[PDB]
């Protein structure tokens, strides 16, 4: 069972965008299994971004994902974790295509609404730092056998 | 600072309007301060609904709103509860105008979608049952001298 972890950022929040991400995903018959809203600590930020520890922006990025709420969800399905990345659309917005969440409604980088998972290997390291294994719920999709072979 | 419990039912996860009902409120400046996912159980379910646990159709309203997972969620603003209630519209989606949420998506009482507090102290019962103090967050919303008086 492929899952991507997908996050609003701060300023998705503020922007009133968090429905509109869970439903580019529910649109493409993805399961969500957890979702909250939390403030982030930078101790939590600095593990999700520890690959960009040693980056000049990372004491920047990480005081700005923690300076107001963020929505950590996590959804599956079949090639969930590429199409999420497709869906999100360039890190840079002026690289993104209309029809992708950040070609739709982002002007800057350090500003692009949401995350979400570049691998599964990244995928499964996320999902288990933002979640308990008893937060992810379980369900069949009644239209499974619809969605996918 | 008025707030209203809103919780998308077993079946409006599986039909994908998990997103739709958050954008409803979004959409109209209300500030998103609590959400999960969850598996609710039947002690859970049966306090929700105390004040119906006297009525026939009592156990079967709390085996169904526990066969799948629930997204219960907080919404702050001015007159959120009052809106709220126009916004789900009425409990027989028959009853309901369209625009309201049962009046788009629903053709039956028993599978109407979405709960929502119907008073203030309804609320604060109701979002003081699902979540604990800690998962409610605290922001300025920036579009707030836009939004009210
Ligand atoms: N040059 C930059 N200046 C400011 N912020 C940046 C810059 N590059 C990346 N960021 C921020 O850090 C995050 C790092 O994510 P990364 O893995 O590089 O790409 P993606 O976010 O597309 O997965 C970006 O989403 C962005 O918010
Ligand atoms: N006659 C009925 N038959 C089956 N289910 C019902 C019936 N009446 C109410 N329900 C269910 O129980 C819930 C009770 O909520 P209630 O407070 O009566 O109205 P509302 O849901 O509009 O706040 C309804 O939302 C509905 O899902």
């Amino acid at each position: 069972p492929e899952r991507t972890f997908i996050m609003v950022k701060p300023d998705g929040v503020q922007r009133g965008l968090v429905g509109e991400v869970i439903q580019r995903f529910e649109r493409r018959g993805y399961k969500l299994v957890a979702i909250k809203m939390m403030h982030a600590s930078e101790q939590l930020l600095q593990t999700h971004y520890e690959a960009l520890k040693s980056l000049s922006f990372f004491p920047k990025l990480v005081a700005y994902m923690s300076s107001g709420p963020v929505v950590p969800m996590v959804f599956e399905g079949r090639k969930v974790v590429e199409n999420g990345r497709t869906m999100l659309g360039a890190t840079k917005p002026e690289a993104s295509c209309p029809g992708s969440i950040r070609g739709d409604y982002c002007q800057d980088v350090g500003r692009n609404v949401v995350h979400g998972s570049d691998s599964t290997e990244s995928a499964n390291r996320e999902i288990n730092l933002w979640f308990s294994p008893q937060e992810l719920c379980q369900y069949k999709q009644a239209v499974d056998p619809w969605i996918h072979e």
